[PDB]
RNA sequence: AUUUCUACUAUUGUAGAUUGGAGCAACACCUGAAGAAGGCU
RNA sequence: AGCCUUCUUCAGGUGUUGCUUUAGAAAG
DNA sequence: TTTTTTTTTTT
DNA sequence: AAAAAAAAAAA
């Protein structure tokens, strides 16, 4: 029943916030109460916040880490020398692994720890850990040091540009090395570690140690913060804190992923081919892959992902991975580390035939090459031979042709064409030697003439007579050069795509996608959890949430630096149960953590576990069964049990209050239950109070206070209007439904010049972006773990959705429910009509306008709504839902109102039209000039030679860009702001002709965004009809995959294939390229599909489509059969066959249909037509007034039809 | 005017949509280079 | 010797379509 | 039952 | 109507 619509998965959702006031005198002042201590932590956080440059920067941090590097390395072992803090001692004593004992000094010489733990004194634990960090940051100099090196090189000759580095893996490379060395600079540059027994006189014989104890490393500190800064700023947005409010977390050490690293390692066969290629020279490995059947190898899915990819692609492994990668596998398979990083630099090692041609003509193979590399070769030299003698293997090349195509390519005519227009380019491109021009050109004439009047073409080309003509006629009486430039670029986007389309090659090329995706993904995998072993400090901030008598709510963060006292005490001592602040903390438990409790106890004869409090006397802990055989020793009772009583009678657990937590383990008789209740129930917001005395001395000890702000919890009157607005005001409930995952992140937006103050990008923004988790509290529920294992295998995937869909449809077989039925396209972007699930058309729906009124009393002015239309089959192009000021949600169309032609101009009148899809229009035609701008610049420079007026300023655009493809041509051509764009262009040019300045005009905009913002008042249109059935319906959709023919590029001219011709062609994506990057389709399902799974009803998340991750997990699912008609069930949604929605009469069901001049549909058959919209007919056919509302009502009617059979 | 996006208003704002961080793969063009083939003077 | 076109490769930038990983306490 | 053409759109 | 042609479904 109603029960089988409710969300039963794990649900993570991040909340950003605000967290700088703004100051304005038209924004309501929020935060009063705290708002000295808000200013003076934004005065210390403003304090610290911010290619030849870069690498310029990097040298010298470089050089300076190698002088902190070789003289720290003659001094960590000094242990008459160095002490430490006390809590800086408690930190490496975790870090260490040891136990810290009892000290009764606050600094604690290295000399005085001659205590013995475990069979070794306590400062030699100390030493160790410094000596190990000291060979990782060396490891990493060398590693940093080589592409520093390499790129530098690179930058400083000009003919060695091809050799750079990845630019990836060097920032993470240096990433990594600022941590290690940051583990030593900063407790240094804290004082954490000093040198006190030196001010006696030593200096004949100390002066190395008493120079290093004074070096001011708060400069190198600061300049690894500065490159680290630079690199981790991506989208305008630098990390700032990691902060955690449950303070369990705060000293958390790095997660180990060696479980994860050892099967990813596993499936990429890399054992093997280390084993296979170790002992061999590179000449020998390069032997190997040379020998290597090219086709069967790249065929054969039991090898490895590696070798498949060498086999049609030369695809080094990258840098950071490569070097981790030999490091971690080398020393356990008893191997020299040099022997397998040898082997895997060896790995892609790239190598051209016509290099090796050119070298060294015999013992040339082309079999010896990867499919792609030889192919290429062999295809463009022997198009070149078909007119002229090329030093190349004929014979060879002819041979590899034929063995993948099957037939004599040579003879081929799409082959024979191709060589036609190469042949057509070379002899034009030397007429067009404008340095030296031949001197008898007559010959070169002749050869183009001879060329052009010889092709046989191998398909119907219809442009190509006029291309042909132009160019003939510049060459032999040169009447028009523009149009010649047209017909060469056009002939050279004819020959591009030319090459390779005489299937085979294609279907090569759509597996080497695949295989390098696959690829790709490994080794990015493999590099992240690489780099989490050197990860050392995760959280940087401890805090807490403060919340005062107005509801304004604060983040009061201290940071956990290496100082004299403990920064976690300092906060939770100052709270109590009888002050004036609230505050709120994240006591939890998760099985992660379980995990690491159990498995970590020590048992040993002297060691003192730091888990000896969670492990109780019982029999159940077997240290041998739990590190070799855990998979195995978890499924027996008596460690379950020993869990459960570890769980409800150990020290930790009644010291910690783990019976708060209500756990219920009687029904749990398996690890994996014990993992479901903790993870289901292990969550409380634990209130106290603070007062304003604690806050002033924290906050002075340097404790941040930061606001948390958005629009509407800080406005006047502070209604929740928006999702994350109702979520954080959730949260606050402590409801484990609705959880604050107790980590989140502190980011800040340095402004933008030109920006004013007044708007958010003139401003110092910083950014809080809290998590929430929705766990459902019902019953079994699935993690996001089970939900990512789920989501990689595509068949659990489809019996996921076939059981998904088996208990929606029996939940509404016998109720009334209706289908809604959505049409898409260009003249209308969508098309609603909902169906009864007889078939009868229904709707009344009331379309409102709006008018702004001005009040008397200024702050009192608002919108208001008034009923204009009444709509049966909608378009939702222009329509949004509103909320009228009386609290009614309304269908409002957008285009009603006029807008105003500048914006904050109270007085003026509206005069502007407002329709959605012009903007798409307008967008398209920007980056079809921004475009034109990149490839054609001097043609777009020449649109306003002589200040020419808007009717000719167009027509020279139209000569130059093609129309939008719907809609009157160049309609909506966006005039005022193209001239700008192109004026700016000749500015630049004109000032010395800068690539930056170029850069930031002809790059393309992005058409992400505005799509996305306009898909998204459709959304709201769904959600919103949906929602007032009662959410009794299905969505019956169409199946866009399938491009019937092709289509011609946005960009250029440049021809589109069709599914046939290529079987990744998709409809959606041909569409969005004929339109220059602004068709809307696929953002339509991935927005309503991620839309129906996460629905609320003021409290509860109810899922009508199965889950989903990415476009393949509803996409690649089972059809439903037995059935009038093929559809997809994905939940509510059906994806049916777009095949006669369109061409089909609403009431003869004949296809014999046209859509006329006004987009009419007409019957030839029986006389229908739209426009008699007067005559009443049955199932209210009447209601159909266009082609796009009958085919709504088809795409409605073939679910309806095949709902009444199915069930 | 915004956590942010889209459309607005000038209402100490309004309406809808909103899961973030780091990346990987293919394609398009631009910029900096290299190798080869053939051609011109 | 100078230069041109063609093909391929390397690095980056910007777009377009996709796809992953990460997001709660780790002692042999 | 075989076969061709069907989602998009304009001049 | 067209338009470098596959699986679904009209005749
Ligand atoms: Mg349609
Ligand atoms: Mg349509
Ligand atoms: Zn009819």
């Amino acid at each position: 029943m109603l029960h089988a619509f409710t969300n039963q998965y794990q649900l993570s959702k991040t909340l950003r916030f605000g967290a700088t006031l703004k100051e304005d005198e038209k924004k309501c002042k929020s935060h009063e109460e705290l708002k000295g201590f808000v200013d003076i932590s934004y005065e210390n956080m403003k304090s610290s916040a911010t290619e030849n440059e870069l690498v310029k920067k990097c040298e010298r941090c470089y050089s300076e880490i190698v002088k902190f590097h070789n003289a720290w390395e003659k001094i960590y072992y000094r242990t008459d020398q160095i002490a430490v803090y006390k809590d800086f001692y408690r930190q490496l004593s975790r870090k260490a692994r040891f136990d810290a004992g009892k000290q009764n000094s606050q600094l604690i010489t290295l000399a005085s720890l001659c205590g013995m733990y475990q069979g070794a004194k306590l400062s030699r634990y100390i030493t160790n850990y410094w000596k190990d960090n000291i060979t990782r940051q060396k490891s990493f100099l060398k590693d940093f040091s080589q592409q520093l090196h390499q790129y530098t090189r690179a930058l400083e000759k000009s003919d060695k540009a091809h050799t750079k580095p990845n630019l990836i893996n060097f920032n993470k490379t240096f990433m990594v090395l600022a941590n290690l060395v940051n583990e030593i600079v900063i407790p240094l540059s804290n004082g954490a570690i000093s040198f006190p027994n030196i001010s006696k006189l030593e200096d004949g014989e100390e002066s190395h140690l008493i120079e290093f104890a004074l070096n001011d490393y708060s400069q190198l500190s600061e300049l690894i913060g500065e490159l680290k800064d630079a690199i981790a700023t991506n989208g305008g947005y630098t990390p700032f804190a990691k902060v955690t409010l449950n303070h369990y977390t705060a000293e958390q050490k790095p997660h180990v992923f060696k479980n994860d690293i050892d099967a990813k390692i596993r499936e990429l066969k890399l054992i093997g081919l280390v084993e296979t290629l170790k002992g061999k020279s590179s000449e020998q490995i390069e032997e190997y892959f040379s020998n290597l059947d090219k086709f069967s190898t790249y065929n054969d899915r039991n090898q490895s992902v590696i070798v498949r990819t060498q086999c049609f692609k030369y695809k080094p492994i990258p840098f950071l991975v490569k070097h981790q990668l030999a490091k971690y596998i080398s020393e356990p398979n008893g191997w020299d580390e040099d022997a397998v990083a040898k082997v895997l630099d060896a790995v892609g090692a790239i190598r051209s035939p016509a290099h090796d041609y050119a070298n060294n003509q015999e013992g040339f193979d082309l079999n010896h090459y990867p499919i792609k590399v030889a192919f290429d070769y062999a295809w463009e030299q022997l198009a070149n031979s078909l007119y002229t003698t090329v030093t190349f293997p004929q014979e060879m090349c002819e041979k590899y042709l034929n063995s993948i195509y099957g037939c004599e390519v040579s003879k081929e005519p799409v082959f024979k064409f191709y060589a036609d227009l190469l042949y057509i380019r070379k002899n034009l491109a030397v007429l067009e030697h404008k340095n030296n021009l031949p001197s008898n050109q007559e010959e070169f004439i002749c050869k183009i003439n001879n060329t052009f009047e010889n092709i046989v073409l191998p398909y119907k080309i219809s442009q190509f007579e006029t291309y042909k003509k132009d160019i003939l006629a510049w060459i032999n009486d040169g009447h028009d050069h523009k149009k010649y430039t047209d017909a060469k670029q056009q002939l050279g986007f004819i020959r591009g795509g030319l090459k390779g389309r005489i299937n085979p090659y294609t279907k090569l090329t759509n597996e080497f996608k695949q295989i390098s995706s696959t690829y790709g993904k490994t080794f990015a995998e493999l590099r992240d959890k690489f780099k989490e072993k050197n990860e050392i400090t995760k959280i940087t901030h401890f805090g807490i949430i403060i919340e005062d008598k107005n509801r304004d709510r604060y983040l009061l963060a201290s940071e956990l630096k290496h100082e004299q006292i403990n920064h976690v005490s300092t906060i939770l001592n100052k709270l109590d149960k009888s002050s004036e602040f609230i505050t709120y903390q994240v006591k939890s438990l998760t099985s992660k953590t379980l995990i690491k409790l159990i498995k970590n106890h020590t048992t040993k004869k002297g060691a003192i576990s730091p888990y000896a409090d969670f492990h109780t006397s019982k029999t159940g802990f077997n240290k041998n069964e739990i590190e070799k055989n855990w998979d195995n020793y978890k499924r027996e009772q008596v460690l379950v049990e020993y869990v459960k009583d570890c769980l409800t009678d150990s020290t930790m657990a009644k010291n910690q209050n783990w019976a708060e937590f209500g756990w219920n383990f009687e029904k749990c008789n398996s690890y994996e239950d014990i993992e479901h209740e903790i993870d289901q129930k292990s969550y409380l917001l634990q209130s106290d109070t603070i007062s304003k005395q604690s806050i002033a001395s924290l906050v002075e000890g340097g404790c941040l206070l930061l606001p948390i702000i958005n629009q509407d919890i800080t406005s006047k009157e502070r209604k929740d209007k928006n999702q994350f607005s109702k979520d954080w005001n959730h949260i606050f409930e402590g409801s484990k439904e609705f959880r604050l995952h107790p980590e989140f992140a502190v980011s800040y937006r340095t402004p933008i010049e030109g920006y004013p103050v007044q708007k958010r990008y003139g401003r110092l923004q910083f950014v809080c972006a809290f998590n929430a988790h929705i766990v459902p509290q019902n019953g079994e529920f699935i993690n996001l773990k089970k939900q990512i294992e789920n989501f990689n295998d595509e068949d659990v995937q489809k019996r996921n959705v076939t059981e998904f869909n088996k208990k929606v449809n029996h939940a509404l077989s016998d109720k009334e429910y209706v289908v809604i039925g959505i049409d898409r396209g260009l003249k209308q972007l969508a098309t609603l009509c909902v169906l009864d699930k007889r078939g009868k058309i229904l709707g009344d729906f009331e379309i409102y306008k709006k008018e702004f009124v001005r009040a008397e009393k200024r702050s009192e002015s608002h919108w208001e709504h008034t009923q204009a239309e009444t709509r049966h089959i909608l378009d939702l192009s222009n329509l949004r839902v509103e909320t009228t000021i009386e609290g009614k949600k309304v269908l409002v169309d957008q285009s009603l109102t006029l807008v105003k032609k500048n914006r904050d101009t109270p007085d003026e009148e509206a005069t502007e039209e407002n329709k959605q899809k012009i903007k798409l229009k307008q967008l398209s035609y920007i980056r079809k000039l921004q475009h034109k701008m990149q490839t054609n610049e001097q043609d777009v420079l020449d649109l306003i030679n002589n200040e020419p007026s808007d009717e000719e300023f167009k027509k020279r655009i139209e000569g130059l860009i093609s129309s939008f493809g719907e809609g009157q041509k160049y309609a909506d051509l966006p005039i005022n702001t193209m001239r700008e764009m192109i004026s700016d262009l000749q500015g630049v040019i004109a000032r010395g002709n800068n690539q930056t300045e170029k850069n930031k005009i002809i790059e393309l905009d992005a058409a992400d965004n505005l799509k996305q913002g306009i898909v998204a008042n459709m959304i709201g249109i769904v959600n919103y009809i949906f929602a007032k059935y009662s959410y009794k319906a299905y969505i019956s959709l169409e199946d866009l995959s399938r491009a019937y023919g092709g289509a011609k590029s946005g960009y250029d001219g440049r021809y589109l294939p069709s599914t046939s011709q290529d079987e990744d062609v998709d409809f959606k994506e041909q569409q969005n390229q004929m339109l220059a990057g602004l068709g809307t389709y696929q953002f339509f399902e991935m927005q309503l599909l991620k839309k129906l799974q996460k629905i609320q009803s003021d409290n509860t998340v109810l899922r009508f489509v199965p889950a989903f991750r990415s476009a393949d997990n509803y996409r690649n699912i089972l059809r439903l059969e037995e059935t009038k008609y093929k559809s997809k069930p994905f939940g509510v949604v059906h994806f049916i066959d777009p095949k006669f929605t369109s061409k089909k009469c609403p009431v003869c069901s004949k296809t014999n249909v046209y859509r006329d001049k006004d987009d009419i549909l007409v019957c030839k058959e029986c006389g229908f037509r739209s426009d008699s919209q007067l005559k009443e007919r049955e199932n209210n056919i009447h209601y159909i007034h266009n082609g796009d509302d009958n085919g709504a009502y088809h795409i409605a009617l073939k679910s309806v039809e095949n709902l009444i059979q199915m069930k």
